[PDB]
């Protein structure tokens, strides 16, 4: 077993390098992205990710600033980041090891002719707001809000959210690049071009994402802009003037079994203008996560849910009075 030793820094804290060891690397990951490792540190026995990336000489990497204030249950956590050597230089983020993802489960179910149970729906769906509720706080974009980016432990039920490698600090009055966002999850405002758009982009992408795990598929596919305009249009109806200028009925489009209060909420997070939909906090707070506050609900495996009340003041600043419904009496 080949032993790698690297002087890495640590994430979150004061720049305090140490001698970092790891073993049993293997590529788990490639893409426009970089590649992804898997790794074990040799002293706690813990798997890493190993996300590396060509680092530019010329600029500091935009998604490392980002990931260095980052402290969230619901977001994954860089460790460590060290830099490594044709003639060129890597930036190595060492993140925490997250072995599944929301795209791999769901594609289990699509293939087997099924759906993944709602009580993982509400999980998944309310962690991922949770993540947003948080990084939205600072005023950041993941302006990547898909599947696969949506990383899960299958046994504790606990979702993070990883890559932010298109994240931004969006500032009012400062433009942005509309080529961000993949295709399936993009707001309709990204479709027509708008570099004026708002974190509300992130939230039309978890509402897809809603969509598509009760669909068992895509809710608005398409491989040009013009192809999911039009898939849009079928489901949302045709946008007016003043809708187009800010940037057929929900029951029937989903099998019937699935819950009203499902619906609902998709209704709110897929709306054409962006001020319109629900805030992550708000989406939270929605009564289709009323099942995951009874003090009750466990996990189809038997074992208790996965933390999620323990709200800090920054979390809430969105919206401090929806603590009330947020933190249910029992916890
Ligand atoms: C294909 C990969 C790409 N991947 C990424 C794309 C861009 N930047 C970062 C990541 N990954 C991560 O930040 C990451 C952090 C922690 N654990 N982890 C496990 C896996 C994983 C990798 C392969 C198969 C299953 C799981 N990926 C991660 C997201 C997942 O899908």
């Amino acid at each position: 077993s080949k032993v790698t030793t690297v002087v890495a820094t640590p994430g979150q804290g004061p720049d305090r390098p140490q001698e970092v060891s790891y073993t049993d690397t293997k590529v788990i990951g490639n893409g426009s992205f970089g590649v992804v490792y898997q790794a074990k540190l040799c002293d706690s026995g813990e798997l890493v990710a190993i996300k590396k990336v060509l680092q530019d000489k010329r600029f500091k990497n935009r998604e490392l600033q980002i990931m260095r204030k980052l402290d969230h249950c619901n977001i994954v956590r860089l460790r460590y980041f060290f830099y490594s050597s044709k003639d060129e230089v890597y930036l190595n983020l060492v993140l925490d090891y997250v072995p599944e993802t929301v795209y791999r489960v769901a594609r289990h179910y699509s293939r087997a002719k099924q759906t993944l149970p709602v009580i993982y729906v509400k999980l998944y769906m309310y962690q991922l707001f949770r993540s947003l509720a948080y990084i939205h706080s600072f005023g950041i974009c993941h302006r990547d809000i898909k599947p696969q980016n949506l990383l899960l432990d299958p046994d504790t039920a606990v979702l993070k959210l990883c890559d932010f490698g298109s994240a931004k600090q969006l500032v009012r009055g400062e433009p942005n690049v509309s080529y961000i966002c993949s295709r399936y999850y993009r707001a309709p405002e990204l479709i027509f071009g708008a570099t004026d758009y708002t974190s509300s982009i992130d939230v039309w992408s978890a509402g897809c994402v809603l969509a598509e795990l009760l669909l068992g598929q895509p809710i608005f596919p398409g491989d040009s802009g013009v192809d999911q305009l039009v898939e849009i249009i079928k489901v949302l109806g045709t946008p007016t003037r003043e809708q187009i200028r800010e940037m057929h009925p929900w029951t029937k489009v989903f099998r019937p079994r699935t819950p009203p209060e499902a619906i609902a909420l998709c209704s709110r997070l897929l709306e054409y203008t962006p001020t319109a939909r629900l805030t992550p906090l708000e989406a939270c707070a929605h009564s289709f996560f009323d099942e995951l506050r009874d003090p009750n609900v466990k996990l189809p495996n038997g074992r208790d849910t996965p933390a999620l009340f323990n709200f800090t003041t920054q979390e809430l600043s969105s919206n401090p009075p929806l603590a009330t419904i947020l933190i249910p009496p029992h916890a």
